[PDB]
This record gives structure tokens, C-alpha cells and sequence, in this order.
């Protein structure tokens, strides 16, 4: 009774982002209380912006937060599978199956799914840039752009492959994301170093400094003669002032051949302190030759529509930065979420070396094998394993729904292609309407995406099914 | 629309006799317009006594008439499977599957069922009286009596085995059914020959005649001296007059040592003409010594409550007669329908030599194998093949329902016993509640029972699905 | 207003037989006031059996009566197109198009359809038995039997080809249809001559007569010696008496070696007078040696279930008779309607020598060409020509509907195959689900089928659109 | 469901300005919350003044803002086509066509429309003043004045042709728009230079100065003797003070033969700095002989109702200014929007050299060619391309509706005139009621008008169709 409304609340959250799955997915319209409009195909964006107050709905959201924290992609996939599991479980409750039996079936079916996924996955090499590019292609194109990814995917593959340490681990904090308005999306490029979105405050100043000694000054300049003497004595050639710089000081800086920029953002003072290794000085007497950062090259090179300072050839950091360019602000914010997703799947591929074919092909193969495993189960426990397998068909059907095809006959032909030692990679290519080999089409995604999503969907539904009543408590906590 | 109510009418006829399946089946109460009450477990009895006016209902009844004409048992099974097919097909219509696709699926699944049944069936020898007894045991005990069949089954096995010609064919008209009230049911016995429920019209007449010359007279006797001269000249010792015999003629018949009975029924004049080989004479001049029948013994022996004429030791006919004894009239009529059913299954076993294990095991094994065949089908045609396999589960579930068990978990454990090269004969034994090997329990039925019923259920449902509207015609015919 | 209900009444008659189109057509159930049931796929049977009282409905039925009288097939096609024309016309009335403009458009579009059909049709030779077999195959298989036609079609092709006179005309009365119950449908055969469903009244009579002299006697026999003298003097060896024959006359007829049959039907006296060329004598003195018919062989040969007199090897008549065999009465009556249809289309093919590809391919090709012709029309008259073209798509759509496919995308792919100098014979093969060349599949039908159906559909709808009110008259006639 | 109301909101915005299309367009009445009344035929004026709160309505308005920013004309055409696309798409949704299929059809049909437009357009010479006059005639006369354009169009053609640089590009900021109340509309004239709506502060001052040295003074005058010495030493003859001028300074300025005006607007200080090339001095010591601007003539000539300073014969700027005259304020504001529109179409003509015939002729020709392209499409994707072609007919129909004619037969005769390679420029001349060659009537518009409008209408509808639900978000942004 009161238990069912929890199942209802969970399915409501699922069907909210249901139609946003896959490249041909539908866009949702987000409207706040102030009348601002947001249109997006990304599932996790919709999940965080929703006005979610129901507890069972929040218990489901923690799957997407967990799925994105541990993988970065598949949050839409995990939520939809959880919703379909709740629907199939409600059907079994309507057949007088006790909830604990459904949980025992789901729990046993989730473990068997993990073992089967470990055998379906194909092994790849952490140096195969082609397979890594196909992984990024599949992960980004689910949002809604074609062939522009081919340039961005190779940029992301080169960025991640550079920050891979000698242990095969990928630290996403080593790849800084930088967002700036520009002329077009294609202007997005990768830079071996760090970026400063400023220009020389005086054109007479020298524009390039090699073997730079970076100085981070947090005090305004606008007494002053002794300040210039102390800074010049520290043996520095590059100065970054967070506040302003005196116009008379900008002259003596240009005469001494010293590049300097004022109005430097607080974020640039933080990244220079973290990367190059400088302190944020609070008193000019503290500035020394050791607080300076080291950099092989500091060059301000213009770009399409803007001029900014590039700090390249820094051997000490071993890190890179993504310069994201775009026309509008919402386009840039959409491109940023595409990079965060591709970084996750490429990172998971290098760490795990296990991938499966996408397009719902792996789901169908897993569904068929689980129905075989269900046959051998005695006791009511079997019916839950059946539903768990038939629940996985929600992923290929939703893809066919959003592709405009008849999900019934599409799901039929794919099941036929997998039947009796078929092609475990046969799926629906939403661009052609035919059933093809997803591996030959370059549609692949990491194994951790599927394993983490399925386990996350199972554990949440198991948690909801153990709830049979909600009780009005007082105070607590 | 108007099509669906036809499907509804069929399921109504199905669910009417649904709970009458199996030995533990439920009894139905038949009440006419005059207030007479009839309680029975036999399905075909209920089907003919129903006030059936709907055309789709009549189209369903013709399956039971065909099933009983071609087999004699399994009419309940064919009707129930037809109803479950109608229910599963209605589900597919509710999923926007066109009727012709369902027909194509059912039609292709019915043919695959015939091929699979031909491989599940076990071969037996036409002389194995033990297996023939187990066949009769299974067919009769479905009505509602225990271990009394063991005596009757061996009587039926000996009766059928005697009339088997040199071509393995069984003519049910060679086994005459005779019903007479008596002391108990156990008094039912088999007689090697034919019976005449008459007595000597004169006690002074000789009661026994050996090497009898049977005479069939169709003319009343009550000129007359020339009639006695012609009949005595024909060289006959036994006379059967359909009409009466003169009292003065009854005297000269008793004096000459000639046994004679008057008021002989028309059925006895037919069976004597068919068995012993005599003509029905219409003019006394046609009576000759060749129109006489031959019989080794003609003896009138009294029985409990009656005296009648037995004609035994007739090597020429090669036919026998069943003497049915019972307490009441309704009990005898129930025993007669048990014999007509057992005669059919024993006859089908000797002619075909193919039997299958009961208990729903053949249905479950066929259902499981058909779900495997459905996997390889592309196009919407697959979904009908799925439903056709899952429709067969109505037979084991109804047995479990009528046995008082939980049909869900019973059907689960049986499917587990058949899964992955299991025991094709594993079913639910309604007397113990456990799943056992039906072959080891002696629960077997002929192959023609299953093949004819399944094909009959498919063809009727196929015929109903091609109907999409009923039109108000005028006159016609 | 009152005009529209006429359009409604016509569409009701159309959609009544709509789903009966094509081989995969649906079956309708006809129920009279007495409860008798008739299930059929044939459209014209349903049209005559309907309880039709509405005048506009009767005005539509006369199209099927006209289509069947002048062609024999396509009555369902003409009715459905007429109904679709009425629907498209109702749309134009709802756009404030005057009925006479719709008529002017329909009338101008119907004539242009005749011009295009004359150029789409392919020419065949009146001696090409292969193409004639494909014509009969296509026309019969629309009812619901497979490959049994291949034997029956060649029988029908040989029957029609024999009665073709030296002017290419086919008289359907020269091919007698004979219906008799038998063992199976395959026993249907063609006989080179005429048939008499009688047997020799005396088995002692000689059973065979060669070089027969047929005599037609209309006077009862049962004076008599002078009658035998006059008949024997006329020089006849075969006598057909419509009334009875004296038993003593049956003796003297059998002694003279003269075959004779009594109780001969009136239909047999008519066909013998028409074929062999004999007179129906009304006075024994009129019987002469010249009133006799000539026949090479008269033989009474038994068949499965009956014995009858065959009159073969008659060179003079030039006519044949179809012996229809079947299991039940309704099956035979269904086979008879198939022959009458095939005779019509084969006759239309030999007379015209023009055929078009079936399957709806010709309809789509005609529809596409009419939309091109519609473009060049000025004034509101154009809109009707558009509707006339888009109305023809009802035939391929109904075939796709009855085949279980999605009529939308099937109709799309066919239009694509015909577009920009495509294949004018590309249609939907309901047996495979793919679009194929209908000529290569052997699916063809005579040009007169299409031309007469389209003109019949147009003229009736033209007649309905000129009706704008119904007036309550008195007496009249 | 919730998606459909978005389609509804867009069509509401479309039909709001629907009847304002073409010269015979209808006037709309705008009433604010204060009771002020505005009557206009201009579509873009109505679109910005509407109380638009619905998001889907705003998403549609952004098309008119985009169309006006990139072209300047066709905003009404793009909105109406967008609305008609939404209506035709709703019909396809009511036929169970998935939105992504409609988008795929629209997207593919929009690209084919761009390619077809590139071949329909005729090339013109950037020096052909006659064709440029016909372009301005067609663009302005859509608002509501006759033959007054012939004088204004030639004025606009001369203004744009003067500011065309050596690269064929037209910078609209080089043509300054000046609005002033006057005696009549015909007093609108073009001035080769820049305008200053000021008069001499002293009538005793000389009114004309040749070889002027423009001085821009930003400091108030009202020490003062040294200020006059520094300005006179700089060698200047014309002074523009943004603030006031001392009355005693106004005396010494009049004695030296120096023209001076005080209270000069900030816009005049900006335009003089941009055109003549002068600096805005902030300290009298910075004024030099090089900060002065150069001008061949500075003359204050009175006009009907006012006197102002004209700065003509300035070879250096290469820019001109439009003096707009009118009776009332609202009349002047309407004339200004006419010039901005004509400047856009004349500019697009010189840059592109591609024009198409107006009157809906290009729309009909594009509609007919797209229906030919639609024929060859397989799969449901075709149906959207059909609707896209039939959607373009909204433009000729709306013109015929506003012209008072029967849109049905007018659209018919135009389609007939275009059918099978008709006159691709045949359209409806709303002044005569007949179908004529629009090129021979001087009804032409640039290619960029159609290409940008069609693409803008398609992309917006594509964006609306990807929306399937609106979600209640919290906070965001
Ligand atoms: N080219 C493609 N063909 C078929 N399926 C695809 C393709 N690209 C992506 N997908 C599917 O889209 C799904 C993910 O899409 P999306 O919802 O955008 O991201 P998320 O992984 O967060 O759910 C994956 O399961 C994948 O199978
Ligand atoms: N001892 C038993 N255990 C399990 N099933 C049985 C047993 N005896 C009979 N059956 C089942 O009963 C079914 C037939 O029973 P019943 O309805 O009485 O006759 P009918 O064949 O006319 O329907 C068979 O399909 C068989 O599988
Ligand atoms: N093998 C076939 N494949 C496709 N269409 C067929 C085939 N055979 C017959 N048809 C179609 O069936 C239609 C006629 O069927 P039916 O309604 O039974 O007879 P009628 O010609 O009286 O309407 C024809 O228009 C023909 O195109
Ligand atoms: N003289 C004319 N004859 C026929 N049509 C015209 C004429 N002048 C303009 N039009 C039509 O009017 C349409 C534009 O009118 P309007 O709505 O006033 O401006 P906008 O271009 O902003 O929509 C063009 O599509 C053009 O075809
Ligand atoms: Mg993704
Ligand atoms: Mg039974
Ligand atoms: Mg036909
Ligand atoms: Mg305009």
C-alpha cells in the first residue's frame, strides 16, 4: 500500500529522463520559478535540477550521484534500469510474490549479471588510441552532435593519455577545464600547460619571457619606489597582480623588459600557485627568489576573437589544460559536460581494459543469458530472475522509441540475432535503422559503465522493496 | 471490436469445463429447464449439455466433437488449450499486433509442435499388456474413481487386444457396449462373444444348443403349417423372431427341441446379422440353410437380478461384448463413457505405438522447446510463437490448481526439472504433491491425444482470428 | 446535409468488405435470422447476402453486379475504391468545394486513368499458356488456398483455351460447371465433352456405346409395342427419356443392346439439345433418324462416391465441362466461385491481350501519374483530381493492412520505387513482406479488371454527388 | 501531450502577425496597459511589443530577431512558415509519426531547399541600379504606401551604393539615420556627409566655413584668456563644445570669424570623432593641430521647420546620412523602419548577387520541386518532406487571403502555371488579381531573405519537436 507509492515515486523519476537516452534522444525543457528556460538532452543535468522532495525519489537520485562519481557516464542508463526493475517487481507483487523473494531473485540475478559481463567484455590495450577514440565517440554523441566529436574525441584521447601516470591511473584533477566564449565550437584545442585569460597591460611591454620566474602579487600598486626595488631584487621576470597596477608602475615595468598583467582573476592566482608552485604573498617583505614559479615558456598568442597568455613547456607539472571555445554560454556549458563524460569513459577504459559493445547489444545478450539462468531456479525465486532479465530490454526499446522505429519488431530482430550462439554485439544503429555489429560500427563503452550501473540499479530497488511502511516519527536525529 | 466478443465467447466455453481437468478435478452441476440435476467431472458431457447458442461457442464445440471422434479422450485438454490461446492472442491484439501475424505465428508454432511431439514420444510394443493397462489407467482415472480401474483396465485391455485385426487396426463397432443394472460396479466383466437380453419364451423349451444355426425372422407368426415346414426344412436349431410367435407355434417349437425367443429387439437383430452373418428375411420362401449363422455355444445363464441368453465360443466373429454392471442408472452411464474413452486411447496406442508422459510434462517440455524455437524468429511473427509456448502452461497449472497446490511455485519447479537437458517426463503427481517421473508412475497417454488436440486447438483459434466483423445477412442458404 | 448520409451509406458498404481484399484478407461472418453461419473471404458473396435497404447502398451494390457481369473479378476492388472516393470527396465538401466541381474533377481524372492504363498494360499472346496460368493463379489465390491452384489453374486454362472460337471470343456458357461431392478437392478434373449425372437404369444393359446416336424423348412410357417399333426403326442406339421408362420397356431396351436412363434432369435435356444437336420431341411420330445427336463415345465410368455417364470424344460441339470435386458442400460451392472468377480473367486476357501487374503496383503507378496530371489543372477542378489520385492508394494500403504490415511505410517504399522513372510493376508481395517486381512474381491481372473497376467506381460516386436532397414522393411508377 | 501546447503557443505567435504579410496586409491594433494605441502593418513591430511570456513563444520570437539581424526583411515570412510547419507537424503526430522522424524529414528537406534556392536565384550586377531599385520597391511597399517609394527607393539605392567598399560589403553603420519632424514625407533626402542638428549660438558669427578644421571640446567655458589663446594657436576654424560656451567667449568667437555651437549632443561628438577623425580632449593642453578633423564644407542651411548644420563634401569619411522628414512622430518612425529594411535587402543583393522573384512565386516553385524530391524517399521520413513542401504554400495563400481573393483557386492556377517547368517567377500580383511574371512586374527580393528565413523556420521547429515534456526545476542558473 504505502510501499507502492515509493515504487511509484521511483518510476516517476525514471520516466522523467527516459526519453533522453541515446543520440536520437529527446530534449527536456527546464523552467525554474523565475521563468528561466533550459533545454538539454543530458540526463544527469535534469536529475539535479528537479524539485525532488519525495524520499523514495531521493533514494533513487543517489544512484546517479554514485554512478557519476564512480564512472561519469551511464547515469541515465542506471536510472532507467532501476525504474523498469520497479515496474517488473510491481507485477510480481500483483501475483502474490512476497517482496523478500523478489529481492532474493534480484540479488541473485544481479550477481549472475556481474559474472556474465566479465565474460562478454573484450580486452583492449591501454595504448590503442583508435579504440580510445571510439570510446569517446560513443560517450559524447549521446548528447546531440555529429562528427564534431571526431575532432574533440581525439583531443580528449590525447589529453587523457598525457596525464596517465606510471600506474595506469587517471586523476581527473590533472586535466584542468577552462571555459571561454569564442567564435565557434571548433576552436576547442588542447594546450600542454596552463592558461591565463589576460593580455599585457602595456603594448610596449615585451610579449615573451623564457625561463620565467612567476611572481604572484596580491597587493594593489595604484613608498612605491621601495616597492619596485624589493620586487626587482627578488630576481623575477614575470609578475601576476590580482589587483590593479599603477600607471607609472606600468611604465617602469615596460622599460625594464618585464611583462605584467593586472586584474588577474582569483582562479588564475590559484592555478599558478598550485601548478608552478608559488605562494600568495601578503606583505612585500615576504617576496623572495624562492617563492617564484618556474616555466619554460610564457607566450601571449592571439586566437580567433581573443588574445590570451599561454604558459607552455612546463616540465615540472606534467599536466595539461582544455581550452573550451563556443558561441554562447549554454553551448559552452553543454560542451563541458560532454568532456567530463568522455574523460570518465576513457579513464575507465585505461584503468580496466575491458569494454563491451553499446547500442543495447550487451543488454540484450545479458538479458538472454539471464533468462537461461532463470530456467534452472526452483521456488518462487525464479520469477524475479525472469523479470530481472526482461527488465534489461528497457534500454534497447527506449533507443528504438527515440529513434522513431517500432520498438517491438526491432527488439524482435535483435533477439533473433543473439539467439543460438549469435553475434553478442548485434544492436540497433539508430542512424541507419538496421541491426548491425556495434563493434564494427565503433559503438563501444567501458565495462565499468555497465557493471556499476546494473549494480547501482539493483541495490536501490532492493532497498525500496524492503520498505513496507512509512511511520510518522518525532524529532529524531 | 465485434471480433473480440467472439474470442470472449470461446473463453467462456473453455473456463466452463476448465476446472474439470485431471483426477482431482471439480464436479459441475447441470440443471435443465425441468429441474433435473446431473453432477459430473467429464468435460465432453458438459459440452454437449450446455445451452450453447453463440456461433463462436459452437465453432469451439466442434473441436471437442472432432477430438472425441478421432481420439475419444483429451477433449477437455483441447478446449482448455484453445481458450488459453484465445487469451494470449487477445494480449497480442492489445499490443497492436495484426491478427494475421498472430495466425502466422500460431500456424508456424503448431507445425513445430507436431515435429517436436514426434521426437518426445516413446515407442512401445503392440503386445505389451502392461503399458496398455497403464494407458487405460491414466485415461479413466481422470473422471473420479481409484483402483477400481485396475480391474476394469485389464478387462478393457483384454477386450481391445482380442479384436485387433492382422493390420493393427481397431474397429470400435466390433466391441459392443451393453448396459444392465446390477448389484455393484465390480460385477462388470468381459464376454467372448455376443449377448441377447432375452429369455426362452417357454420354459419347456431346451435351454442350450451347441453348433447353433442362428435364424433371423422378421415376420410375425400369430398357412401357418406350411410356415413351420419351410423353417424346419432349412435345417436350423436357433430362431430369433423380431415380432411375436404364436402360442401354438411356441408349443411345436418346444416339442422339436428348438429354442426360440420372441419380442427380440431391433438392435439384437442387427448385431446378430453383423456378427454371426445372417440376413433379415422379408419372405419365408427366402429362408435357406445358408442364411443361418454359426455359433459354438448358445446358453441362457441367469445373473444377479436377471436371466439372459449368452452366445459364447464363436470363433468366426473375432469380436467381444462388454457387460456393464452398476447400482444406479447414472452410475452405469458414467462407466460407459469411461469405456468409450479407454477404448480410444488403447486403440490409438496399438495403431500408432507412440505414447508420451503425462502430468503436463509433455506440455511443459513442448512449451520449453517452443520458446527455444521462438528465439530464432525475426519480425512480429515471433511474439505469437512465444504466446503459443506459454499457452501450453495452462494444462499443468490447471492440474495444480485442481490439486489444491500453488500453481505458481509448482509450475516453477517443473520448469526447473525440464531446464538444460532435464527429465522430459517430470510432472506434478496430484496424489503426493511432489514432482516425479511420470513414466515411473504409470501416467501415460497416446501421442495422438496430444497431436490431435493441439492441432484442433490451433485450427479453431486460427479460424476465429480471421473473423473481424459479423454482418447481418438475409435469407441465405 | 441529407446528401452526406448517402456518402456515409456507401462507405459503410465499402468498409464492410474492405478487409477481405487480397490473399491475406480477413474473413467475415454472415448470420441470417435463422442462425445459419457462413464464413467467407469473397467480397461479392458478402455484398449479395447483406440486408441492404438504404438506396445509396443499393446504388453502390450495382457496381459489384456490373463489375462481376462484365469481368468476374475486381468487384471488391471497385467497391473499396468507390468508398475511398466518397471519403476523399467528403473532405473536399468540407473545404467548400461544390459537388459539380468534384464531379468534373473525378470525371476528368477517370478518363485520364483510362488513357494511362492503356499505356501501362503489357501485351501478351492469346496462345501463351504460361501467362494465362499466372492470370488464373493471381485471380484465384485471392480467396485463400496455396499451390492447389497450380493444378486447378492449368485445368482452367485448358478448359477456356478449348472453347475459344476463331474470333477470340469466350462464351462462358460453353463451359458447363458441374458440382459433385467427392473424396477431396484435388479430384477436380476437366472432361472433353459433356456430362450426365445418371446411371443405367438396368445393369444388364450394355454400358458402352461408340458412334452414339443420341435420342431425346420427352414422353413417359409406363400401343406400347408400336412405340418400340417406331423408335427402333429411327436407327438410334442411345435414348434419354426425361420422364420414366416402363419396367417391361427397360427389359426390351436391355435385350436389344440399347443403353437407356430414366428420370433424366431437365438441364441434361437442354445441354444435349444444345451441344449434340437434338430436338425435344413432343409426339413419337416426329422422331426421325435426323433428330439424333452424334457422339464418338458414351461411357458410364464410376468415380469416388458416385457413378455417372460421361459423353466424351464429341468433335462437333467444341464444348467442355468442369467436374468439381470436394469434401463438403460449402467447400465445393467455394471452389465453383473460384472457377467462375478465373474463367472471367482468363477470358478477358484472351479477348483483350492486355494485362497489368497486381499487388497494388498498377494502382500506385496510376496514382503517381495522376498527381502529375493534376498539377497542370487550373481552377478548383484540380483539387478533385488530387483526391482521385490519392484515393487509389486505398488498394495497396488495404493489402498491407491485411498482410499485417505497417501500411504507412510500405506505401512509402512502393511510391519510392515508382518515383522518377521507376519500376511500374513494383508492389508489395504479401507472402514475403518486401517490395518486389510483381511481374517476376507472377502476379498479374487483365487490363479490363482495372479499367472497368475504376470507371464503375467513378460513375457511381459521380451519381451520388449529384444528389443533394431526398424528397418524400407519393405513388409514382 | 505537454509537448503539443508548445506547438500551440508557436502557432499563436504566427497567426498573430499572419495577416500582416504583403502589401495588401491587414493592420493590427496594439494597446498597452496605459491605453496608448498603435496601428501597424509591420510584423516585427508587433512581435516585440507583444506581452509574450510563454517560453515556446519566446523561442519562436528569436527567429524574427535572428532574421532581422542577419537580413532585415522576411521576419514575417519566417514566422509564418515556422507556424505552418508546426501545424503540418501536428498532423503527422496525429498519424503516429515519431517526432524525430519529422525532424529528420524537416532537416533533410531544409537542406534540399537551400540547394534548390541556389539554382532558382538569378544573378544581378552590383552596379545595376534598376534592379536594386526594384529590390527596394518590393521590400518597402509591403508596409503600405504606393509610388512614394519610387522617390525613396532611388534615394536608398544611391545611399547604399555610395558606402559600398572595394570588397562589395555594406556596413550599415556607415549610413547614419537622422529623423526630424517636417512639412511632408517627400522632403526626405540624402546628404553626402554628416549632419549636426544644431545652429550657430550667435547670429553675428559667420555661417559658412570652407576647408574646416573640426575641433571637439569637452570642457565647459562659462584663465579664460589663456584658454582662447591656446585654441586659436592650434589653427582651427570650427569648434564643437559639448558643454556650454561663455557669452563673452561667444563674442570673441564671433569677432574672429569662427563658427561655434554649444550644447552639442553626445551623439554628435561621437559621429564627428568617428567620421572626420578627431579626439575627445579632456585637457586644453592636449588640443593640437593634428587632433582636428578635415571637411570640405560646413554649412548651416535651414529646412522646412528647422535650421541645422550640414557638413557636406567630406571625401575622407566615404559615408552619408539620411535626412528623414515627415508630418508626425509616428509617421517618421514608420519611415525609419522602411529604410532599415530596404538597406538590408539592397545590401544583401550587392553582397550576394542572387535574387528570386517575390509574390510567393519562389515559394510555389520550391514547393513543387520539393514534392518531386519527396517521391523518392523510402521510410516514414518521406511524410515530413511532403508536409515541408505543402507548408511553403502558406505564403502565397496568405497573400491571396489578404488580397481578398479565393486562396484555393489562386493557389491552384499558380501551381498550374508552375507545373511541368512553368514560369518559375509566376505569382499573384495583388494589385491586379491575375497571375503574372513577377520578374516582369519588378517584384524581386534577395536570395538571402528566403534562405535565411527558411533555415530559421526549420531550425526553430526542429528545436520545438525535440521537446517532449517540460519539467519543474528549482533554482538553476
Ligand atoms: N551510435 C550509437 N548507436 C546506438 N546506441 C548508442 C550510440 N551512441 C550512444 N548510444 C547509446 O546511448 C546510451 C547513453 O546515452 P545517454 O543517455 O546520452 O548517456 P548516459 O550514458 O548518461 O545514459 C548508451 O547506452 C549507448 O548504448
Ligand atoms: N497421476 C497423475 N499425475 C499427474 N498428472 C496426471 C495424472 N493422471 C493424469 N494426469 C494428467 O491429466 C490429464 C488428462 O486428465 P483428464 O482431464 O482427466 O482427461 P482428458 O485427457 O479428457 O482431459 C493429462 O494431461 C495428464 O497429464
Ligand atoms: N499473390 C498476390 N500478391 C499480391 N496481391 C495479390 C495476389 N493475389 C491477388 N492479389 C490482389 O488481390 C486483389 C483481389 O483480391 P479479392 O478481393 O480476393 O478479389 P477481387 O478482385 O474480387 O477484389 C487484387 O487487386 C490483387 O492485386
Ligand atoms: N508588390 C508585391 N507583389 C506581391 N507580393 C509582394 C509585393 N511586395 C512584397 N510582397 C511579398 O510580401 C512579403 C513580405 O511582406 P512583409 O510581411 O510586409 O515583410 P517581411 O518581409 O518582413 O515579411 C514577401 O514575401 C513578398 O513576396
Ligand atoms: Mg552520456
Ligand atoms: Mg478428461
Ligand atoms: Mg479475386
Ligand atoms: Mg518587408
Amino acid at each position: 500500500d504505502a510501499q507502492r507509492m515509493n515504487i511509484l515515486a521511483g518510476r516517476i523519476i525514471a520516466e522523467t529522463v527516459r526519453s533522453t537516452l541515446g543520440p536520437k534522444g529527446m530534449d527536456k525543457m527546464l523552467v525554474d520559478d523565475l521563468g528561466d528556460v533550459v533545454v538539454t538532452n543530458d540526463g544527469v543535468t535534469i536529475l539535479r535540477e528537479m524539485s525532488v522532495e519525495h524520499p523514495a525519489a531521493k533514494m533513487l537520485i543517489e544512484v546517479a550521484k554514485t554512478q557519476e562519481k564512480e564512472v561519469g557516464d551511464g547515469t541515465t542508463t542506471a536510472v532507467v534500469v532501476a525504474g523498469e526493475l520497479l515496474r517488473k517487481a510491481e507485477e510480481l507483487l500483483d501475483q502474490n510474490v512476497h517482496p523478500t523473494i523478489v529481492v532474493k531473485g534480484y540479488q541473485a540475478a544481479a550477481q549472475k549479471a556481474q559474472e556474465l559481463l566479465k565474460t562478454i567484455a573484450c580486452e583492449v590495450g591501454a595504448q590503442d588510441k583508435e579504440i580510445l577514440t571510439k570510446i569517446a565517440m560513443t560517450s559524447i554523441t549521446g548528447k546531440g552532435a555529429e562528427k564534431a566529436k571526431e575532432k574533440l574525441a581525439e583531443i580528449i584521447v590525447e589529453a587523457v593519455s598525457a596525464v596517465v601516470d606510471d600506474e595506469g591511473k587517471v586523476d581527473k584533477d590533472l586535466i584542468k577545464i577552462e571555459k571561454k566564449s569564442g567564435a565557434s565550437i571548433d576552436d576547442t584545442e588542447l594546450i600542454k600547460g596552463v592558461l591565463v585569460d589576460k593580455e599585457r597591460v602595456s603594448a610596449q611591454m615585451p610579449k615573451k619571457v623564457t625561463d620565467a620566474k612567476i611572481a604572484l602579487l596580491n597587493c594593489a600598486i595604484e613608498m612605491l619606489k621601495d616597492m619596485v626595488a624589493e620586487i626587482k631584487a627578488s630576481g623575477a621576470n614575470v609578475l601576476f597582480c590580482q589587483k590593479g597596477i599603477d600607471d607609472l608602475a606600468q611604465h617602469y615595468l615596460a622599460k625594464e623588459g618585464i611583462v605584467a598583467a593586472r586584474r588577474v582573476k582569483k582562479s588564475d592566482m590559484e592555478k599558478l600557485a598550485k601548478a608552478t608552485g608559488a605562494n600568495v604573498i601578503t606583505n612585500i617583505k615576504d617576496l623572495s627568489a624562492q617563492d617564484l614559479g618556474d616555466a619554460g615558456l610564457v607566450e601571449e598568442r592571439k586566437i580567433s576573437g581573443d588574445s590570451m597568455i599561454f604558459v607552455e613547456e612546463c616540465k615540472h607539472p606534467k599536466a595539461v589544460t582544455m581550452l573550451i571555445r563556443g558561441t554562447t554560454e549554454h553551448v559552452i556549458e553543454e560542451v563541458a559536460r560532454a568532456v567530463d563524460a568522455a574523460v570518465g569513459v576513457v579513464g575507465c577504459t585505461i584503468e580496466d581494459g575491458r569494454i563491451v559493445s553499446g547500442g543495447g547489444s550487451t543488454e540484450v545478450e545479458l538479458s538472454m543469458k539471464l533468462r537461461e539462468y532463470a530456467e534452472g531456479i526452483s521456488g518462487r525465486e525464479q520469477l524475479a530472475v525472469r523479470a530481472f532479465a526482461d527488465a534489461l530490454e528497457v534500454i534497447p526499446r527506449t533507443l528504438a522509441e527515440n529513434a522513431g522505429l517500432d520498438a517491438i519488431e526491432i527488439l524482435v530482430k535483435v533477439r533473433a540475432a543473439h539467439a543460438s550462439n549469435g553475434n553478442k554485439c548485434a544492436g540497433l544503429n539508430v542512424f541507419t535503422g538496421a541491426v548491425e555489429d556495434m563493434c564494427e560500427n565503433g559503438v563501444v563503452e567501458p565495462l565499468r559503465v555497465k557493471t556499476q550501473a546494473i549494480q547501482s540499479a539493483a541495490e536501490s530497488t532492493e532497498m525500496l522493496l524492503r520498505i513496507d511502511d512509512v511511520i510518522a516519527a518525532e524529532k529524531l536525529r
